[PDB]
């Protein structure tokens, strides 16, 4: 038979291995020529595994790149302008990989150039609350100061936001072994730590969705109208650049001013963690120097493109996409991921090379350019968004498969966790002490849910992945899978560095590929549930237990604030009657799609489960923020990497207590309240009785 | 049989004329409770008529009245301040109807309060061209002025932007024989035309399709957050009203300063029409002053909504829907159209009483407040937009039946040109002169294509009506058709007057109500052949036919300016090359449509015509018209009942001689080629194999 069990038994950890090795001998950097052979590469196997038609699709973004004849480098310098510190020009590549050409030295994409020159502020992670601290509490200002901040917790792109609104004219990025060495682990290439030469690149964008930072709305295409790089979107305005610890500690250990306000701002080197300004009193002279030469320049990036058209919805699509550039040899990110895909295709090649179709059509996608701000997918979301808007049943994201061995992660749309649930009771753990129990058994017991019993965690999505364009501007139900460690938002120690290599994971997260046969089946085994159930495999029930939740989470919030809530009339009484409705409506609709030969019914029924989660888009976007534009969730306005609910009402009451015109505040508070109220009842009437 | 002549045949025009009268006795102001009576009489009838549901909708929305108390008018004030002539408080009312009380006195809706008093500028229809030539040609400043101009050719809001900008301090509307008293014809009662004492009322908002000034976006619902006064949409800032010929006559004989420039800007009273500003020599130290007192006030209004089950595709929508508000009796405006949707509906009731239903569902809709500025339609689809995105198939309007006894007047989307056609052939012409001919043949006699041969005219939709908000906004195809005379946008000469009667209809437009009976066959039979069609009755190749005519066009406009051009580079070559692909494809799509037992392969098909009206939406909307979301069709920034094409480009050529930065302006033009040579192509790749 042609079902689920063949298509997962046709998975090979072997041949994930194979894939991975040969995606990670060479860097494959967005817009340089190997990433193109690569991609040429996979379109051609993609063809050969069986696919109906793969295509590249182009477009030419806004990229960002060191420059080879003139390096970024931060120095101390001291009264006479000597530099007397240099830190590192790269990191020392890993064991026989010390000859490779064109791996690009550690930089921040995106930077602006200069050299500005000054006295360091130390601002812990560069959060929010952290400069709430610093200004507010310690009264130390930032303006005309380099900030150094420390890696992790929050997307480094919100940390450059915050450092540039506080006044800063500069940004120095480090990783603290606190955050990146695990205690007991080995540096590689003996282990998977981080050594002090090590360095995490990464860029530095707000885009807030927007991709390619000159054409938002539009594809970058031949004839695309650009803007000029001053209206661009999302570049920072001061220069910034990462480095490792052992160059941190160079511009650490001088540093004096204020004390460090409490532990939680003191990482793990031999220094004070002085906030400064500046340094003590011996080198209180001396300053801080960036020289930042790396440059943005236009350059054509290649999605692949693969179909395997549906046998009976042609017209309904159901998408696997994972980027396919790095930022160095790509060992976890991300050709663990890359590698799953392409033994997926194999399979479903297999099938079809038989006679089998799917329900509905399948598109695979190696997305290019994500590491510069998911601009591969966006620009062809764009390019396509018709099509996705009207057509799109799901899509499932396939970045790095594992970043851990402990246990599975799962971010998806509530109208996925009943799939996602019964998919991994009928998959087999790869766990240690597991052997015969199902990855459901021992994901739960692993990651609890906070909330129910016997059940696994499942986190909203965020966004820093290639399916933001999908779920937050265009509103079709995703979702992600992979294996994690037991810091959720910090990488794991060798992020973004030149020693993510295929060693690494060979060596020390899976030398057996079954954590990524694991991967496979999961993200391979929802593709094929989504696209071959008769019924899509959605259970809106699921959406209306969690809008109470968050209801009651934004509700809480703001009665925080008691008096102005009776002083303004803000009541939340139409948000909580839209999710008792939506409970009422998605309870009926179940009981018809279980209660109804009648391909129309059934397809109106599956229509209306495929534009549910169309529903919670509000065209109007969010305040400031026009391509985020569902109203449950979004990425937090503090950290793009973490999913916030009901973001409108949040961002109307975060630090609230600090606006000038409380009855201005407030009443923008109320305005989201109708809003999010009247978005929820809209989508629960998608699922009332069509006339 | 259930077809369509079945359905014809049961119109009648006794019937029609029964309704009408009924609709027309008393006045049906929106928020009045003479409306909210209206409203439920039609519910009550709509059910008995056999509808499955027929509910009211309501929306508390900002309505406009005079002061009941305190009346509006305008004076004529000599230097000691005595008020030396008075307009009128009310027009003279038609015989047996002097006893009719709340009759709404003349007022502009929405005009604010103030009595501002200066001289008087006459400034022709306060067209863009009539201010170009004061203040350009003529060096005449309306700064502080009060204008003076006379009601057509444009809708009286896009007047009032353009004298607010011009700096007026008050705005005078009037009626001017030269547009509106027929030569040869009677003055009410004892013919068509407009008496002297007659005053045209009418809303001189700016909306953009905003809808309810204050909850742009959402609907007015219970718990709706309004926008205060300050910042609601589409408000004038200075006072404005409209007067007779009578009146006028006084307001301009006296009026001196420069001669009119030409005879363009002479209409047909015995006055000089001297532009002014002020009076002549003996009467130069007199004023104009205007008293208006008018209030703007959130008021309920009442949407009737009947549905009718569709057997097959009961989630696929068919929406026939025309306004029943009106300013006074509503003789023609709207009771000639609302007559014809309550005798389809009894129609459509008789044949599903004998047990049939048509294969979609029929939407039928009695919108208030399309006096105020589309309103009850507009929140009405803000409320439903999710619904009306994914399900709708097309919409046809039904105001007014008719407007003269000349020939009919069909605007429409091009997917509807072939349906038109073919149906106008199976007609029969009501015409004197044409018995026992088609309706196709007298209409294309009278009104003959400037295109084509042998083909009748149809005009592209603009706004004024309550399809803005389901083609502008939303994109679903729509259409309209109504008699007409042989002035296209100035309307008749008893327009929004009190004369506007039954009697008026039954007496000199059409007393064998045969016009009314062939509009409803016309609106009726659309609806139809659009609900029931296996499949649906638009051709895709009509549209690639208007866009390479509308592509020619603004390449035309263009190439007024050679010199800039060839300086900025500016290019029509993609949007000529995304003409000539949706050409192809569409050729190629209609090929398959006529050679595929199916109803999968039907029903992606009929989902690809339902959705390629939707594809020309940007999500973005038009500059600064967030609401005119359609790429190829926006109504003129110059006048809202005309529709434009390529309306982002014309905008950004419109005048660009006068731009200080001819830069930036190009470049603007360049960017709006960009959007609209993607929109085609990528509403001609909806039209591609789907996989
Ligand atoms: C959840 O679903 C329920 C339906 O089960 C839905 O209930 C609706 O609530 C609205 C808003 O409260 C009701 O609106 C009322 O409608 C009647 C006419 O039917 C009006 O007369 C009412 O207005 C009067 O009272 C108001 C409140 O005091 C006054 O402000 C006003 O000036 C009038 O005096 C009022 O508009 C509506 O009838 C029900 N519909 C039902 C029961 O079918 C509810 O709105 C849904 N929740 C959300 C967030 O949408
Ligand atoms: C109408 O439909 C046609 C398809 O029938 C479609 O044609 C496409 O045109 C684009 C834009 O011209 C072509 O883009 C080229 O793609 C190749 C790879 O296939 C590139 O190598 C080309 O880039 C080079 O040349 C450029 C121009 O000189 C340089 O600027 C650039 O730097 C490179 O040197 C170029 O991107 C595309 O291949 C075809 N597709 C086909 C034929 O299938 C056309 O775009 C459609 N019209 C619209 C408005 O969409
Ligand atoms: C990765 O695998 C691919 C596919 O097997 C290899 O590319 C092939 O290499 C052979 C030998 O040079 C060529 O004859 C083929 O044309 C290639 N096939 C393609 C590109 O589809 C590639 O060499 C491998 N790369 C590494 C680094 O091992
Ligand atoms: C840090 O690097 C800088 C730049 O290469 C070094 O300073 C340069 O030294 C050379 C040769 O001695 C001089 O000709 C240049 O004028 C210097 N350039 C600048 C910008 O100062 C510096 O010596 C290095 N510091 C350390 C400690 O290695
Ligand atoms: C997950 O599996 C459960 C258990 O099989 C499915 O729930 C059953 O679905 C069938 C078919 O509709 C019903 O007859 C049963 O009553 C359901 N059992 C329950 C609710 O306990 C559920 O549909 C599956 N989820 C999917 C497919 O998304
Ligand atoms: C318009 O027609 C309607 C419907 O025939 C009339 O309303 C009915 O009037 C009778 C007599 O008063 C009542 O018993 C019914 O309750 C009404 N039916 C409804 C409202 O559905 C109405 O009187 C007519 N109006 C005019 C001005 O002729
Ligand atoms: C135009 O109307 C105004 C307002 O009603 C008239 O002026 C008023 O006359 C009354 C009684 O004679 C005075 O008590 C008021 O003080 C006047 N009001 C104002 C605002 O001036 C005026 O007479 C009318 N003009 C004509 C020609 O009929
Ligand atoms: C309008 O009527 C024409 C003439 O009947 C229809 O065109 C025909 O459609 C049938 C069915 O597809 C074809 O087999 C013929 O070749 C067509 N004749 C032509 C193109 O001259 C046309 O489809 C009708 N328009 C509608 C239904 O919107
Ligand atoms: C890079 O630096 C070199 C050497 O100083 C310089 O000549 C060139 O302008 C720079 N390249 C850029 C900005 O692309
Ligand atoms: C901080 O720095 C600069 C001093 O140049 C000053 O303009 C700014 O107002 C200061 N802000 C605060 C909050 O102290
Ligand atoms: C993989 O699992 C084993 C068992 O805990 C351990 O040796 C190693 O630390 C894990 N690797 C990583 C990268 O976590
Ligand atoms: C209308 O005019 C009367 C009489 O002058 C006045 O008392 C009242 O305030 C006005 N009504 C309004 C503004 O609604
Ligand atoms: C017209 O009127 C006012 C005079 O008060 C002046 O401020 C304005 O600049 C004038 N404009 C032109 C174009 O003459
Ligand atoms: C109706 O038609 C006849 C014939 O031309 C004519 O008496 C009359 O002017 C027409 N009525 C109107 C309002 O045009
Ligand atoms: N490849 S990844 O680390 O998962 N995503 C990248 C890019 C994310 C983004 O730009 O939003 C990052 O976080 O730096
Ligand atoms: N009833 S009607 O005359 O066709 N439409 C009204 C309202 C149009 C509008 O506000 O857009 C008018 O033109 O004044
Ligand atoms: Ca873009
Ligand atoms: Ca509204
Ligand atoms: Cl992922
Ligand atoms: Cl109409
Ligand atoms: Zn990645
Ligand atoms: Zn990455
Ligand atoms: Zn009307
Ligand atoms: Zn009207």
């Amino acid at each position: 038979k042609h079902n689920m069990k063949a298509f997962l038994d046709e998975l090979k950890a072997e041949n994930i291995k194979k894939f991975l090795y040969n995606f990670t001998q060479i860097p494959h950097l967005a817009g340089t020529e190997q990433n193109f052979q690569l991609a040429k590469q996979i379109q051609s196997q993609w063809k050969e595994f069986g696919l109906d038609s793969v295509e590249l699709a182009h477009y030419d973004v806004l990229l960002s790149y060191p420059n080879k004849t003139h390096p970024n480098y931060i120095s101390i310098i001291n009264e006479d302008g000597n530099e007397i510190f240099n830190t590192s020009l790269f990191e020392p590549p890993p064991p026989g990989y010390e000859n490779v050409s064109d791996i690009v030295p550690p930089f921040s994409a995106f930077s602006p150039q200069g050299m500005p020159e000054g006295d360091l502020v130390y601002v812990n992670y560069a959060r929010t609350e952290d400069f709430f601290k610093l200004e507010r509490d310690m009264k130390i200002n930032c303006s005309g100061k380099i900030v150094i901040a420390r890696y992790g917790k929050v997307f480094r792109g919100n940390k450059v936001k915050n450092a540039q609104l506080a006044g800063a004219k500069g940004v120095i990025l480090y990783s603290d072994p606190a955050d990146y060495f695990a205690p007991g682990v080995k540096s590689y290439p003996d282990g998977w730590n981080l050594p002090g030469g090590g360095v995490q690149r990464g860029n530095i964008l707000n885009l807030n969705g927007a991709g390619d930072p000159l054409t938002p709305g539009y594809p970058a295409n031949e004839y695309a109208y650009r803007r000029g790089i001053a209206e661009a979107v999302g570049l920072p305005s001061i220069p910034v650049h990462p480095i490792g610890y052992y160059d941190a500690q160079k511009l650490l250990e001088k540093m004096g001013g204020s004390a460090p306000p409490d532990s939680s701002w003191r990482g793990s080197l031999k220094v004070p963690y002085n906030v400064g300004p500046g340094f003590t009193g011996n080198f209180s002279t001396q300053k801080v120097k960036m020289h930042i030469h790396s440059t943005n320049e236009v350059t054509r990036i290649y999605n692949v493109i693969g179909t395997l058209r549906g046998a009976v919805e042609p017209d309904r699509y159901v998408i696997l996409g994972g980027h396919r550039d790095s930022w160095v040899f790509g060992g976890i990110d991300p050709q663990s991921g890359a590698a799953v895909v392409h033994e997926i295709v194999r399979s479903f090649g297999t099938l079809k090379k038989e006679g089998w179709r799917p329900r509905r059509t399948i598109l695979f996608a190696s997305w290019d350019a994500e590491e510069f701000g998911l601009l591969g997918s966006t620009e062809w979301a764009e390019e396509n968004s018709r099509l996705l808007q009207e057509r799109g049943v799901a899509y499932i994201n396939a970045d790095s498969s594992i970043e851990g061995n402990y246990t599975l992660r799962v971010d998806c749309t509530p109208l996925m966790y009943s799939l996602v649930h019964n998919l991994t009771k009928e998959l087999k753990s790869p766990d240690e002490g597991f052997e015969g129990k199902s990855l459901y058994e021992s994901w739960t017991k692993k990651s609890p849910s906070p909330e129910f019993s016997g059940m696994p965690r499942i986190s909203k999505l965020g966004s820093g992945n290639d399916f933001e364009v999908f779920f937050q501007r265009l509103g079709i139900a995703s979702g992600r899978a992979r294996y994690t460690k037991n810091n959720k938002f910090s990488g794991y120690p060798l992020y973004h560095s030149v020693y993510e290599t295929y060693e690494l994971v060979e060596k020390f997260y899976d030398p057996m590929f079954k954590y990524h046969l694991t991967v496979a089946q999961v993200r391979g085994g929802m593709v094929f549930e989504l696209a071959n159930s008769i019924v899509l495999p959605f259970d809106c029930r699921d959406y209306a237990v969690v809008l109470r939740k968050y209801a009651d989470k934004i509700y809480s919030i703001s009665m925080k604030h008691p008096q102005e809530m009776k002083t303004y009339s803000v009541s939340f009484d139409s948000l909580f009657s839209a999710v008792k409705n939506f409970t009422e409506i998605a309870s009926k609709f179940s009981e018809r799609l279980q209660d109804f030969s009648n391909p129309i019914v059934l397809r109106m029924m599956n229509d209306q489960l495929m534009f549910l989660e169309r529903a919670f888009i509000d065209p109007l976007g969010l305040p400031d923020r026009p391509f985020y534009r569902h109203v449950i969730y979004a990425p937090s306005s503090h950290n793009k990497y973490a999913g916030e609910s009901f973001p409108g009402i949040y961002d109307a009451l975060f630090d609230i207590e600090s606006k000038v015109d409380p009855s201005k505040a407030w009443g923008e508070v109320k305005r989201q309240i109708y809003v999010a109220a009247f978005t929820v009842q809209a989508a629960a009437e998608t699922l009332s009785e069509v006339a």
